[PDB]
């Protein structure tokens, strides 16, 4: 039985407003309603991997576990494993499986993240899971936002409090965040981002999604706009968005949106708006393919319609050689050449790096680089070929190539990282000096750049 190179994960994000449920919700699963929707010959087809996060979940896990193995049951025929399942008040992540991958599946993790203080702290936050899928390191969140047109800031301050808090992954990879510990990183949830247009525009807004023209609504997309200009969700993707807004409807249908100020919504206008959101993080050279991103149409128990999104995504196999794992394959080389960090700090410490991969027995620290100044006020640090050799456990390049190098520079003084990033070993070539290059991030913000060349020797 050969291991997979590829899986389909399906993601769903559904704010419940406290109501359970309509009897059948397979129309979800299935990627069928408004945007980009799934063809109608794969319907029987599982996914390997299902990843439900719902807010405002008025349920039991019990009560949503039934639920959800007894319609992906009815829609397949296959009975799903659970991976995971976490709550935080009634935020909640599942994670099913095909039975076929039980035994792919290992390091199970779980957490959440409360946000906000005093005030702010009651029922805002995150839950996450990750895994291992054989090679593959995947990590999922489901957050539920600060609410209200006036707050994407709050939101922002929310997204950075998850990914800097939130304790999934490989706990070994100390100075990274949940942004850096994945091959692939699914980020969703009801981000509660609004379209920012007048009031005295709703019945405009409604027109306008009537007639399926959403180009002038998503230019006030309030997460486009923050992430157009970097004030979070940094070096995320998102499919394009081709389905109606998801908030806010009258319950029971959904041919009207309830937008009107009331006691019940605090005296707060909610204006048609996208919500609702699937976001990822892969990578770099790991393929990664959106095959759908929508609402349903025909579950109205909520103010909020669900969303779906599903994803090809590579994952390798775990590898054993005569050598490693247990010691090294000499064979194999990393070398990283004329490297230098540009730093956005005003601070005078030396930095040193640190190296993290699956591909070495453990993390690598590099001597101190030499500080210079940068043509334009910056910090920049030179490695030189002073950097040591990278002594992988395989050599073998159908393994090698698909590895990815995280590095942290440290403060010699502090030992606290001023900035996270990662480069991929899938070269054009093997035995060649090559440009290298990775941003650089500290609690999702970017602090610089790292660029340099490598050289890779693998046995071919
Ligand atoms: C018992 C729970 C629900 C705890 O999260 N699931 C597992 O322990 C588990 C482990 C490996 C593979 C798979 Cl499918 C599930």
């Amino acid at each position: 039985q050969p291991e997979p190179d590829m899986i389909t994960i399906f993601i769903g994000t559904w704010n419940m407003g406290n109501a359970p449920p309509p009897k059948k919700i397979t129309s979800w699963f299935l990627s069928k309603g408004q945007g980009k929707t799934r063809d109608d010959s794969a319907d029987y087809i599982p996914h390997d991997i299902y990843v439900i996060g719902t807010q405002e979940d008025p349920l039991s896990e019990k009560e949503w576990l039934e639920i959800l193995k007894h319609s992906l049951q009815e829609i397949t025929s296959v009975t799903f494993k659970t991976v995971a399942i976490h709550t935080l008040w009634n935020i909640r992540i599942v994670v099913l499986a095909k039975p076929e991958h039980e035994n792919r599946i290992s390091h199970i993790c779980t957490d959440n993240v409360k946000t906000g203080i005093a005030n702010t702290l009651g029922n805002k936050g995150a839950v996450g899971v990750s895994f291992m899928f054989n090679g593959t390191s995947l990590g999922f969140v489901n957050s539920h936002l600060t609410s209200g047109s006036e707050k994407k800031l709050r939101r922002n301050q929310n997204y950075m409090n998850i990914l800097r808090f939130l304790a999934l992954g490989d706990k070994k990879l100390s100075p990274f965040n949940i942004t850096h510990r994945f091959t692939h990183l699914f980020w969703f949830g009801d981000l509660n981002y609004r379209v920012d247009l007048p009031t005295w525009e709703a019945e405009t807004i409604i027109q306008k999604i009537k007639q399926q023209q959403y180009a002038d609504l998503l230019s006030h997309d309030q997460l486009l706009t923050e992430r157009r200009e970097q004030k979070v969700f940094l070096h995320f993707e998102e499919e394009e968005i081709t389905f109606a807004p998801t908030y806010r409807f009258e319950r029971l249908t959904r041919d009207k949106y309830a937008y009107t100020k009331q006691k019940a919504t605090g005296m707060k206008y909610n204006l048609p708006s996208w919500c609702d959101r699937v976001l990822w993080k892969s990578y770099p050279l790991v393929h990664v393919v959106c095959q759908s991103y929508g609402s349903t149409s025909d579950i109205m128990t909520s103010d909020h319609s669900p969303v779906f999104a599903t994803f090809e995504a590579g994952v390798t196999s775990q590898f054993v050689s005569k050598n490693g794992p247990g010691t090294v394959d000499s064979q194999g080389q990393i070398e990283f050449l004329r490297c230098y960090a540009t730093l956005k700090t005003k601070s005078q410490t030396k930095f040193y790096l640190e190296f993290h991969s699956s591909c070495l027995e453990s993390f690598v620290k590099s001597q101190e680089g030499e500080n210079e100044e940068g043509s334009e006020g910056e910090l920049v640090v030179k490695f030189g070929e002073t950097l040591p050799k990278l002594k992988p456990i395989i050599s073998d390049p159908e393994y090698l190539l698909d590895q990815h190098i995280l590095i942290s520079i440290k403060s010699s003084d502090s030992d606290e990282s001023y900035g996270e990033g990662c480069i991929a070993l899938r070269l054009e070539a093997t035995e060649t000096q090559l440009p290298i290059y990775t941003p650089l991030t500290h609690h999702g913000e970017l602090t610089g750049h790292f660029q340099g060349e490598i050289k890779l020797q693998t046995s071919q």
